């Protein structure tokens, strides 16, 4: 959902971010988002609090940085949101929309974003890629595709 947030809304949400971040250092800890809670009449756990860390900890250092936050205000867990982000990318290249990306489609993005691969290169990123042989990549396959 993160993908759907206004600007007004990201706008208020960085904000919220800086007041939570107390120290200022760009992530809030478990002992900064338990001060906030308990202003808030809650009495979480550290282990809780931790807990509201890791659904959201994408990059798995256990604090919450703004990007993160973003997925914690959008109430989502790290696993949506990743895979939202990993669709807008799969999108880039199906330039034509249709579920999967071809040769040429991955040729012709490519190398639009700088990275000019020969004919051979194009063709064997596909095969490598292309799970049931249909001689294309679909999302399922794209996300194995990057890991
Ligand atoms: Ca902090
Ligand atoms: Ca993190
Ligand atoms: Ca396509
Ligand atoms: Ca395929
Ligand atoms: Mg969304
Ligand atoms: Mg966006
Ligand atoms: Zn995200």
């Amino acid at each position: 959902g993160a993908d759907q947030l206004t600007e007004e809304q990201i706008a208020e949400f960085k904000e919220a971010f800086s007041l939570f971040d107390k120290d200022g250092d760009g992530t809030i800890t478990t002992k900064e988002l338990g001060t906030v809670m308990r202003s808030l009449g809650q009495n979480p756990t550290e282990a809780e609090l931790q807990d509201m860390i890791n659904e959201v900890d994408a990059d798995g250092n256990g604090t919450i940085d703004f990007p993160e936050f973003l997925t914690m205000m959008a109430r989502k867990m790290k696993d949506t949101d990743s895979e939202e982000e990993i669709r807008e990318a799969f999108r880039v290249f199906d330039k034509d929309g249709n579920g999967y990306i071809s040769a040429a489609e991955l040729r012709h993005v490519m190398t639009n974003l700088g990275e000019k691969l020969t004919d051979e290169e194009v063709d064997e990123m596909i095969r490598e890629a292309d799970i049931d042989g249909d001689g294309q990549v679909n999302y399922e396959e794209f996300v194995q595709m990057m890991t």
